[PDB]
């Protein structure tokens, strides 16, 4: 590599400790923001070598603990075309978090194939978290020390960042993203989001929770380059940035979905068209007050429902459904009734895949367009190099011609990067103005198995090792027995063990044609996952 840049990273390396052991996974690095210091540095140096390794292009870094409470932070590499980073490098990431100041940096330079060639390039951003100004600090000694060339995006949504990565790396390329900046971004969707809503208008408020967080003052901004005449209106609720304690407290997407209920603060009125974002705004989530006062939820499954409903009519109407190969992708968790509107309503393949974002991007981009969302909110329609080329190019024999320029138009609204909260909450609007749908009709559209979740601790989960999507345990012996025989005994029933990679325990989900059926054989699994993990 160099000396005097080597002396550089062990003098700068100053920090704590601080002994605890560490692992980039799912989320990178993500914990309590006084641990961080020794692993944020890491990652300046870790997103250096990726930089140069992958031919100076720009790699990102995100600041940021997502739905976490706010003395948590983390820290995220983004590859160049906004990918998250590609696995097989996280572990390169867990060595140089644990590896002592102290240089070793040097032996990755060895191992890694990398060229001294290029200056390694960075782009960062932060969400509102109190321990980002120091972690930036942090970050940027890092990138002072290999002597990389950086731009410090100040604070950002996680989408936006990923933006700024993409179209850094895809400037003069035939797939140019847009301008790489904060204002780059939000022209483009607006833009997009006029094309869209051609001829169609908005109906009715919609109340956005933006978390307290970064979304807030983000999405406020993005409201100033929206058109005129959509008839789009937007009150924002919880923007409380200002105060650090107040990012996602009993607000935000994740309590909503988790807890089923509106934020306790909300003051909504009966059919109010609502929705809820998560602290770094790449998770959305609707819900509605029912004519009788109850709580309504449409979660991340019957967003990706309405957007496949959306899109399957397009390329019908385009006259091109059948040049491309169109796709809903799922995991378990998915209920049951959307997997089956999908495919006797819809009639569009779903693919189930293995729960973790990756694998669902992964199995999207095998359709030219590839719906995937997860119930938490979080999720994008992926548009294949294919799909761009014959929505551009297809002539209209029909005024069909509309439905192109509405398709055109989605490409340039959906975040091909990443799912993307602002972004599906105006894909949803554009949809619902198009369909002329009510919240209301929006639920309608099918009914959802009554569903359980159950968190089941035991010790330890290790022991849980399933196959074909997750739906089926290989291990311990005898388990995936029982829980088929168990889901038999119920109508409609279907019931599923897998071990979190996020807490530790074994999670249960089930569902049946009731509540008492699903609730029932959702306590009678986990019973039998209890005594497995024995
Ligand atoms: C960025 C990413 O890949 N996130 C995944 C998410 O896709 C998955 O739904 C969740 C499942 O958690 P679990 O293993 O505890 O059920 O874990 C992670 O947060
Ligand atoms: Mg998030």
């Amino acid at each position: 590599a160099s000396p005097a840049v080597r002396k550089a990273i062990s003098d700068a390396a100053q920090y704590a400790k601080p002994g605890k052991i560490f692992q980039y996974g799912t989320a990178g690095f993500r914990m309590k923001a006084d641990l961080l210091n020794t692993v944020v540095y890491a990652v300046g140096l870790l997103a250096t070598l990726r930089s140069k390794k992958l031919s100076g292009q720009w790699i990102g870094v995100m600041v940021t603990a997502s739905h976490n409470p706010a003395e948590d932070n983390g820290v995220k590499l983004v590859d160049p075309m906004g990918e998250m980073l590609e696995a097989e490098w996280e572990a390169y990431a867990t060595k140089l978090a644990n590896a002592p100041l102290e240089d070793v940096y040097d032996e990755l330079v060895k191992e890694i194939d990398v060229s001294m060639e290029n200056p390694a390039r960075v782009v960062f951003a932060r969400d509102t978290r109190a321990s980002g100004s120091r972690l930036i600090g942090v970050l940027s000694a890092a990138l002072t020390a290999t002597e990389a060339e950086f731009i410090d995006m100040k604070f950002m949504t996680t989408p936006q960042l990923h933006y700024v990565v993409r179209c850094k790396n895809t400037l003069g390329t035939q797939y140019e993203y847009g301008e790489p900046t904060e204002q780059g971004y939000y022209e483009k969707l607006a833009a997009a989001f006029k094309r869209v809503m051609r001829g169609v208008k908005v109906k009715g408020s919609l109340t956005v929770d933006c978390a307290n967080g970064v979304g807030g003052p983000k999405l406020r901004e993005l409201i100033k380059y929206l058109p005129e005449d959509t008839g789009l209106d937007i009150k924002i609720v919880n923007d409380d940035v200002i105060n650090p304690d107040s990012l996602n407290f009993e607000c935000g997407a994740d309590y909503v979905k988790t807890k089923q209920r509106a934020p306790p603060s909300s003051k909504a009125s009966i059919l109010d068209r609502c929705a809820s974002l998560d602290g770094d705004a790449d998770r959305i989530l609707y819900y509605f007050l029912d004519e009788g006062n109850v709580f309504r939820l449409l979660d991340g499954d019957r967003i990706a429902t309405l957007a496949a409903s959306f899109i399957g009519d397009l390329a019908r109407s385009a006259g091109i459904a059948q040049k491309l190969k169109i796709g809903v992708v799922q995991t378990a968790y998915a209920n049951g009734s959307s997997t089956e509107y999908i495919e006797k309503v819809l009639k569009l393949p779903s693919v189930c895949t293995n729960t973790g974002v990756k694998h669902l991007h992964h199995a999207a981009m095998r359709f030219d367009v590839g719906v995937y969302f997860e119930a938490n909110g979080h999720g994008t329609i992926t548009f294949s190099e294919n799909a761009l080329k014959t929505i551009k190019n297809t002539e209209p024999q029909s005024p069909q011609q509309r439905s192109l320029e509405c398709l055109q138009a989605l490409t340039d609204l959906i975040n091909q990067a990443v799912g993307d909260a602002i972004s599906d909450m105006l894909l949803v609007e554009a949809i619902l103005a198009h369909k002329g749908w009510t919240p209301k009709e929006w639920l309608a559209t099918y009914t959802d198995l009554p569903s359980r979740l159950v968190r089941v601790e035991v010790a330890e989960r290790s022991i849980f090792k399933a196959y074909d999507a997750e739906r089926k345990l290989e291990s311990p012996p005898g388990l995936q027995a029982k829980i088929d025989s168990l889901q038999s005994r119920y109508n409609k029933g279907r019931s599923f063990a897998r071990a979190s990679g996020t807490e530790d325990a074994v999670r249960v989900y089930a569902e049946a044609a009731s509540r008492s059926e699903a609730d029932d054989l959702a306590t009678r699994v986990a019973n039998a996952v209890r005594d497995a993990g024995t």
